[PDB]
């Protein structure tokens, strides 16, 4: 509620907020599903709100307002370990488009849109394990939104038909992640 880097629960929803700390960030728990970040000249960060842990098959709900200027992600967003896989199903994306650099690997149709689906390896970087080597699974929404429903079975099964495996699931979060820009958002998850 103006909270610094950390993870916890607050009205029966997880919460975890990271930064690389750089100044600009300020990430505020609301009620319930609730949060809001604001941010101005930031560096690298990842807030939200969600389920510890996750699952393969929850439906997330989400509405708000999300307004990125620059580099900005608006994405379900987790982990999973053994494999360590960092995996994001991006609704909505700021200047930067997050499929640069990787490979694509194929495309799922889910809630509304199709979704290309894509791998990239995260070499010697902050895991939720420390650093680490992963794999980071990607679904881009060609139709990008601010507010909807998401059922996560159909992105996992997709990734799992293209060879991408998961293993057992950490955090699961609606997470807006900024690098190094300015934005705003207000968003609630159920």
């Amino acid at each position: 509620q103006t909270i610094g880097p950390g993870t916890g629960y607050s009205n029966g929803y997880y919460y975890s907020y990271w930064n690389d700390g750089h100044a600009g960030v300020t990430y505020t728990n609301g009620g319930g599903g609730s949060f809001t970040v604001n941010w101005s000249n930031s560096g690298n960060f990842v807030a939200g709100k969600g389920w510890q842990p996750g699952t393969k098959n929850k439906v997330i709900n989400f509405s708000g307002s999300y307004n990125p200027n620059g580099n900005s992600y608006l994405s379900i967003y987790g982990w999973s370990r053994n494999p360590l896989i960092e995996y994001y199903i991006v609704e909505n994306f700021g200047t930067y488009n997050p499929s640069t650099g990787a490979t694509k690997l194929g495309e799922v149709t889910s809630d509304g849109s199709v979704y290309d689906i894509y791998r990239t390896q995260r070499v010697n970087q902050p895991s939720i394990i420390g650093t680490a080597t992963f794999y980071q699974y990607w679904s881009v929404r060609r139709n990008h939104r601010s507010s909807g429903s998401v059922n996560t079975a159909n992105h996992f099964n997709a990734w799992a038909s293209h060879g991408l495996t998961l293993g057992t699931m950490d955090y699961q979060i609606v997470a807006v992640e900024g690098y190094f820009s300015s934005g705003s958002a207000s968003i609630t998850v159920s």
